[PDB]
């Protein structure tokens, strides 16, 4: 090209409404994983949008440095929206375009670059576009919403508003309540702070009622109810979705989910093998199966007062080394996947493989980009290991104390606050002057709200080390507060 040519297509660039603008970082997911699972839905969830799936692709084969196949995935897009959008090839075509323009500018075709620009500034002109190279869409929101969600649990709140964005300009649309019901039902699960949640029971309903014909949004809508205590009625939405499809992973995996939360452990096997022959190497399909095997096996710990005898210790053992072969078999196939860790590195110390519990341990603490609830979860599983396997108190009181910092309202943080003060008030009956504990329970004060006991617990552990920062500031913030 020729700069300035160049260094206005780099304006355009970040004016575009695309995957590349959208903030979807790749640190913040497997691309492996992501690449692959891609693949899966594009031949076994077949009502979700080819279009939308290959543009999502193409994106991410740029992120593997692998932009040539990018532009192959562009063109299947460009096939699907002659197949699929006919009616209306032009305003279809923008995203593609302007993923088209991102990956020839990473391959320093300017020139090739600026025939998009070129052609999507001329599609927003035509139709009235209050900006210059995007148009404001019902159908690019609905893309970004899924395109958020495929980038995991950072992502979910920008994904529902994306959504919204969507329902606002057709609130009756069949494919955009999908998406926002399952948005608010993966929102349901998230970032708890106590009991289960269920604002996603009436979308859904709607969600469904606008598609009568399928069987992945039902399965979500059974789930629910079963959350709610109406588990009658979602199994009669299971048993109706398993006599209307058969071998769908997306929907299967799903209802294994469902007899295994009322201990249909068989059932749940049952059906997970058979997604498992359509899919060998799902994330989700893996850690299922542990999740089955594990609650057999604690089952027949519960049965034998955790002193299994004969063939029983025969079972607990077998279902201990499946639990492990599956918890690792997601890991190893999702490395942002932080339950598959805690899960594996959990199973490791049940059956006393602590080099390989901590070795899985240590991997999960060093997880950078998943969500704060996780990291907290990660915090919590460690700290029990390091006290109840390891007896290492001290430990486990530090990871106990970083998980309450990273999370401090969840489903854990009495767990959290009564074991610091168990363990705290333990060491300072053997020592008056440990710090760290004195420190333990000046935080746990500070957290339930009393001031005047949090304070004197930081100066007891200030008067031994006077210089301590934490320690300073700590009480800084108790007097300032309002
Ligand atoms: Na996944």
């Amino acid at each position: 090209m020729s700069e300035i040519r160049k260094d206005t297509l780099k304006a355009i660039l970040l004016e575009l409404e695309c995957h590349f603008t959208w903030n979807l970082l790749k640190e913040d997911i497997d691309l492996f994983e992501v690449e692959d699972t891609i693949g899966q839905q594009l031949e076994f969830l077949t009502t979700k949008s080819r279009l939308a799936l290959y543009n999502l692709l193409a994106y991410v084969k740029h992120l593997k440095g692998q932009n040539k196949d990018a532009l192959e995935c562009l063109e299947q897009a460009e096939e699907i929206i002659q197949q699929e959008h006919s009616d209306k090839e032009e305003v279809r075509s923008l995203v593609t375009w302007g993923n088209y323009a991102w990956v020839y500018y990473h391959m320093d075709q300017l020139e090739e670059a600026q025939k998009y620009t070129g052609k999507i500034g001329n599609v927003c002109k035509k139709l009235s576009s209050p900006s210059n190279y995007k148009l404001e869409c019902p159908e690019t929101d609905c893309e970004k919403g899924w395109a958020l969600l495929k980038f995991g649990g950072k992502y979910y709140q920008k994904a529902k508003a994306a959504f919204e964005k969507a329902l606002e300009v057709e609130p009756d649309n069949p494919e955009f309540n999908i998406g926002y019901a399952i948005t608010v039902y993966r929102l349901d699960d998230s970032d708890r702070e106590g009991s289960v949640k269920s604002f996603s029971l009436g979308p859904l309903r709607k969600a469904v009622t606008l598609n009568p014909d399928n069987s992945y949004i039902k399965v979500f809508l059974a789930l629910k109810l079963q959350d709610v205590h109406a588990e009658a009625e979602g199994e009669k939405y299971i048993e109706e979705i398993l006599d209307q499809i058969s071998s769908q992973p997306y929907v299967l995996r799903y209802a294994a989910k469902f007899y295994r939360r009322k201990n249909s452990w068989n059932k749940a096997l049952e059906l997970l093998k058979k997604a498992l022959e359509v899919t060998p190497t799902s994330s989700f399909l893996h850690h299922q199966m542990g999740l089955c095997y594990r609650a057999q096996m604690i089952q027949i710990k519960k049965a034998t007062h955790n002193r299994p005898k004969g063939k029983d210790k025969l079972k607990v053992d077998e279902l201990i080394s499946s639990a492990i072969f599956h918890f690792k078999a997601a890991m190893e196939r999702d490395s942002m996947f932080a339950f598959a860790y805690t899960d594996l590195a959990n199973m490791y110390a049940e059956g006393g493989q602590y080099s390989n519990a901590e070795d899985i341990f240590r991997k999960a603490l060093r997880l950078e980009n998943i969500t704060d609830d996780h990291k907290h979860q990660i915090h919590y599983h460690y700290g029990r290991f390091q006290e109840f396997h390891r007896k290492s108190e001290n430990t486990a009181i530090h990871h106990y104390l970083e998980a309450l910092k990273v999370k401090d309202r969840s489903p854990l943080r009495t767990k959290l606050t009564s074991a610091l003060k168990k363990l705290s008030t333990k060491r300072l009956c053997h020592n008056a002057l440990d710090v760290q504990s004195l420190s333990a329970l000046g935080f746990v004060y500070k957290l339930e709200g009393e001031k005047r006991q949090a304070a004197e617990y930081y100066e007891k552990a200030q008067k031994i080390d006077p210089e301590n920062a934490e320690f300073l500031t700590a009480l800084c913030e108790l007097r300032l507060s309002i």
